[PDB]
């Protein structure tokens, strides 16, 4: 059996990695929202995120269950739908309004922030027509999605064995800003050899000041890498690099509606996280 005080990459701790205990949860007792917060609660919505359109997230669909926590997709009609910060009752997306209705998901998203780190997750995507997304955020800095998995693809088998990794930018000083560019600074389709909703596998992202590396069940996925000295062709394209930002780490699942809408016999569905463990070096 691995050693789970260190990642499963990196069993002879070469890292000289610690866990950071505020950042890490093994789900194994009721969700701490001193730790965590479940979006929606007592009306905090982290980045006024109340959910992509149809779907909302609930503060009903997020806890931890069997030692997991539970991100929860369901059909429900009659759930009390809210209007966005802005008031709208729907996202307008490429022209469309699309209005919230029918599904709710949920976000969880940690408390607190940190800076560099090994991310180790242990998950199940939902198997729906549904986001599990593990990522993250700074205030108006840059977030990075680690990935966006859509296990119940009705009809593209790629997207079952997808991460898909962003980076974007939140910084309207920067030219890759996403309201500039209307996109991510830095995208790539991890793919792996098993479906994401088939069974629990363990990704591990390796976040520095120099590179992001990619583990699938402990072992390096070299085609992922990346470097700051190639995202910003040697320093040439600094602000191609956005990641030196504190994060705090999401979890969620989301429709997105151009991708695929669940149907009601798809729901509820689960996306499962065993553990997130977070270790930065000594
Ligand atoms: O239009 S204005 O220029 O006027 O600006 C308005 C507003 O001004 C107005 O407010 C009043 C209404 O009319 C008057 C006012 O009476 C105007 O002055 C500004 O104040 C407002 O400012 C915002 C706040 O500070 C900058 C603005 O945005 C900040 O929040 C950011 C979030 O919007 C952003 O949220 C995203 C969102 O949840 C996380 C973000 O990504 C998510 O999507 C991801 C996706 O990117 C990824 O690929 O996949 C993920 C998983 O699938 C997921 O889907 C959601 O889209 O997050 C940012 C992070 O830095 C900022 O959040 S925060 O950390 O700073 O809180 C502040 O809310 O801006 C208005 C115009 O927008």
């Amino acid at each position: 059996e691995p050693n789970p005080a260190y990642p499963l990459s990196d069993q002879s701790n070469e890292g000289d990695w610690v866990l950071n205990t505020e950042m890490s949860d093994e789900f194994e007792l009721p969700l701490d929202e001193d730790k965590w917060l479940i979006q929606g609660r007592n009306n905090e919505y982290q980045s006024r995120f109340i959910g992509r359109a149809p779907s909302q997230f609930s503060v009903n669909n997020a806890y931890t269950e069997s030692g997991k926590l539970k991100i929860v997709t369901k059909w429900e009609p009659d759930y009390d739908f809210r209007l966005k910060f802005n008031g709208d009752d729907h996202d307008v997306v490429n022209g469309e309004k699309i209005y919230f209705e029918n599904i709710t998901t949920a976000a969880v998203i940690s408390k607190k922030q940190f800076r560099y780190g090994y991310m180790e997750i242990k998950c199940k995507s939902a198997n729906a027509p549904i986001t599990s997304s593990f990522w993250t955020t700074g205030k108006n800095t840059s977030e990075m999605d680690m990935f966006e998995m859509f296990g119940g693809h009705k009809t593209n088998d790629s997207w079952r064995k997808r991460l898909k990794f962003n980076i974007i930018s939140w910084d309207p000083n920067n030219p890759n800003y996403f309201n500039k560019i209307n996109g991510p600074v830095f995208t790539q389709n991890i793919q792996v050899g098993n479906n994401t909703a088939g069974d629990f596998h363990v990704y591990g992202f390796d976040w520095t000041a120099d590179y992001i590396k990619v583990y699938y069940d402990g072992v390096l996925l070299p085609e992922y890498t990346i470097l700051k000295s190639e995202l910003t062709n040697n320093n040439t394209n600094p602000d191609k690099w956005v990641t030196d930002s504190d994060y705090w780490i999401w979890f969620d699942s989301e429709t997105f509606p151009w991708l695929g809408i669940p149907k009601e016999e798809d729901l509820p569905a689960e996306y499962q996280i065993e553990y997130l463990r977070v270790w930065q070096k000594n």
